[PDB]
């Protein structure tokens, strides 16, 4: 069950991550 | 800045749905 | 079993593409 | 070209991993 939640968020986090800097740089 | 923006949205948008569902499902 | 396939493709293709564009372009 | 190819690269791999666990386990 969690392993996959870490994953996830992993993901998640790259993604969110990629967006902030897209919109700053 | 624009097309960056929405391809970096989406990603967020379904990383952080996988995340969702693979924490409750 | 499948939509995690079906989705987990979805990401695969997305990623993909973002890196041979990264080449490309 | 390269900052980007090496985030693309990351991406592609987390993701084509996150499909083969998801299709075999």
């Amino acid at each position: 069950y969690y392993k996959e939640i870490a994953h996830a968020l992993f993901s998640a986090l790259f993604a969110l991550s990629e967006l902030y800097i897209a919109v700053r740089y």
